[PDB]
DNA sequence: GCCG
DNA sequence: CAGTAA
DNA sequence: CGGCAGTACTG
């Protein structure tokens, strides 16, 4: 359906350069425009037409028309030579633009440089060991197998636990970057202490191979981010994210964890225009903010038993997970 | 970068 | 806290 | 001019 491939391919290069150099708001603008172009019904053929599309302004319009007339984009030719190396480094899990830029300034140019000379955090060393694996997407059928491994282990010590795979899986994608498993209990209390029992059970059977984020000390753990691998030959290491939530938060946690990320941001932005606030925990009304958009007063939580309730309270038509890519 |  | 991530 | 989402770990 992308009727503007020659344009977007060039804009994506520029967008990625801004992102990895840390100019996140400018990169957000490019991401907004690129999506608007991927979804326009026709080839965009004029400056006046390009401007009419939400997310495209005068500046983006004159880049589009430069591409159309000449097949090239002058700005690409002056992208810093550092950008491919910065992208290489920031694809290490646990390293972002700041770390990538420091490693670059220190003279490193390759993952061999990083391995042999760089200071690495515990997470980054795991990211580097699984560098290729964390860039691959698994078939969704393997995500099912991972969800079932987690569900069988959780339900072995409490059969009442509800487990649901979210993210790209629940949105129906053919491949998945990780598996996002949401766990809750329909009664309202038994979700306490389950992380400790769950993670121990998945470690005893050899399924978890490394931990990236897991605060197991004080019992208030909300998320586990780590690495798993199914048994047998031909298996890769896969990213696993688990969250455990109170039942009263199930609809908002499901909404958050199904995403997409841009869908969540657009929904939360709409809530803010209404004096409301939407998080993974709750939809709140009568939220008080200052002129900068920052919360200065808490509001009150609205009951949201189902995802449909959240849309309804925001004045929105319900959208099925497969329709939430943007 | 866009846009209110 | 800054950095990174979901 | 200035916001662009709202959260949870790490050290
Ligand atoms: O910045 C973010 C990132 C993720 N999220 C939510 C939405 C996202 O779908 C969910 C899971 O995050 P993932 O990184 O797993 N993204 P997703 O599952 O959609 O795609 P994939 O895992 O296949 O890359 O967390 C946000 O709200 N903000
Ligand atoms: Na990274
Ligand atoms: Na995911």
């Amino acid at each position: 359906t992308n009727h503007n491939l020659h344009i977007t391919e060039k804009l994506e290069v520029l967008a990625k350069a801004y992102s990895v150099q840390g100019d996140k708001w400018r990169a957000l603008g490019y991401a907004k425009a690129i999506n608007a172009l991927k979804s326009f019904h026709k080839p965009v053929t004029s400056y006046q037409e390009a401007c009419s599309i939400p997310g495209i302004g005068k500046r983006m319009a004159e880049k589009i028309i430069e591409i159309l007339e000449s097949g090239h984009l002058r700005k690409l030719d002056h992208i810093s030579e550092s950008v491919p190396v910065l992208e290489l480094f920031s694809n290490i899990w646990g390293a972002g633009t700041k770390t990538a830029q420091m490693w670059y300034q220190q003279g490193f140019r390759s993952l061999e440089d990083i391995r042999s000379q760089a200071s690495l955090t515990t997470q980054q060393a795991i990211g580097l060991k699984h560098y290729s694996d964390f860039l691959e997407r698994m078939p969704r059928e393997e995500a099912t197998e991972i969800e079932q491994t987690v569900q069988k282990a959780a339900q072995a010590f409490n059969s009442g636990l509800l487990c649901v795979a979210c993210g790209s899986y629940r949105r129906g994608k053919a491949t998945c970057g990780d598996v996002d498993v949401l766990i809750t209990h329909p009664d309202g209390r038994s979700h306490r202490g389950i992380f400790s029992r769950l993670l121990d059970s998945l470690r005893q059977e050899g399924f978890l191979t490394d931990d990236l984020v897991s605060q197991e000390e004080n019992g208030q753990q909300q998320k586990y981010l780590g690495v798993c691998r199914l048994p047998g030959p031909g298996r890769r290491h896969r990213r696993l994210d688990i969250i455990v939530v109170p039942y009263s938060e199930f609809a908002c946690a499901l909404l958050y964890f199904t995403g997409s990320a841009h869908f969540n941001r657009s929904m939360r932005a709409l809530a803010k225009t209404k004096g409301m606030s939407l998080s993974e925990h709750a939809l709140s009304t009568a939220v008080v903010r200052n002129t900068h958009g920052c919360k200065v007063g808490p509001g009150r939580v609205l009951p949201t038993p189902t995802e449909k309730d959240v849309f309804r309270l925001l004045g929105l038509p319900y959208r099925e997970p497969a329709e939430r890519d943007w």
